[PDB]
DNA sequence: CTGGATCCAG
DNA sequence: CTGGATCCAG
DNA sequence: CTGGATCCAG
DNA sequence: CTGGATCCAG
């Protein structure tokens, strides 16, 4: 990845939010892969299509992209409110890309968050534009991300550093299993991976697996099928292209 | 027209 | 954190 | 939806 | 039997 914009495509432009809106969607376009299954490039998205910048035309995942000089803030300015709240509760809900940018118009951090970290409570509304504004009326809305874990934030490239596409893909899929908060429960999909991560190495078989039983026993205590449970979870991670099967009880990260 | 889009600016 | 001024398109 | 339980190919 | 596939309850 280089990390410069091209600003050549902004001359006859005024406005620094709509320089920023073309250099930034040029970036990514030219720079960015899908986060979730690594194809390049991603597709844009038509102009005025709400909270839709760019599509992976393999996987399908839809990505909002924010972009800002300097540092990220927890609260994160939009567009319209009421079709912010309609695309968060969408069956296609889009990822999350954040993008910093210096003074010198290059790329300074690139992250991506999983869409289940951004619902309808992150959509705060903002009070309509006086009638004085050209916009009279409009409403729009500041994302809070407050909440959102500090896993959540998957980063591409992190102080001036592109990082690993293949580190990003495997941290993305995990992600996509993250919970919203610390205070919603266990969960064993999330509870495997981590033994999963526990495994030295790229193979494993369910022998390695069944050594955890104790564990997980403790964390799903009513549970009385464990066994069954994790042959169950390494099903999810499989489809989910997190592990591969290789026959009768083996196993490979991948 | 109306109603989406940018994030900047202070 | 809050309120706008640019842009874009059906 | 996800946690707990059941089924059966091989 | 063992491990992948499926069902049922809240
Ligand atoms: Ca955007
Ligand atoms: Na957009
Ligand atoms: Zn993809």
């Amino acid at each position: 990845m280089e990390l410069h914009f091209n600003l050549e495509l902004v001359e006859t432009y005024k406005s620094n939010s709509q320089k920023a809106r073309i250099l930034t969607e040029d970036w990514v376009y030219r720079q960015s892969y899908c986060p979730n299954c690594g194809n390049n490039p991603l597709n844009h998205f038509e102009n005025n299509r709400p909270v839709a910048d760019f599509y992976c035309n393999h996987c399908s995942e839809e990505f909002e992209l924010k972009s800002k000089k300097g540092n990220f803030s927890s609260t994160i300015n939009d567009g319209a409110y009421a079709t912010m709240m309609k695309r968060v509760q969408a069956d296609n809900n889009p990822n999350f890309f954040f993008l910093t940018y210096t003074k010198n118009f290059e790329v300074n951090n690139f992250l991506v968050l999983p869409k289940q970290f951004v619902t309808p409570k992150s959509i705060i509304q903002r009070k309509p534009l006086a009638p004085t504004a050209n916009r009279a009326g409009w409403i729009g809305c500041n994302i809070d991300l407050s909440q959102v874990p500090s896993k959540g934030r998957i980063f591409l490239v992190q102080d001036g550093q592109v990082r690993d596409p293949e580190k990003v893909t495997k941290e993305f899929k995990q992600g996509l299993f993250l919970r919203k908060s610390s205070l919603s429960s266990r969960g064993w999909t999330i509870e495997i991976l981590n033994c999963i991560d526990k495994i030295e190495g790229s193979e494993f078989t369910l022998e390695d697996m069944y050594r955890f039983e104790s564990d997980l026993k403790n964390i799903f205590v009513k549970n009385n099928h464990i066994k069954e449970k994790i042959r169950q979870q390494l099903q999810i991670l499989r489809d989910k292209e997190i592990i591969e099967f290789k026959g009768r009880g083996k196993y490979r990260k991948l």
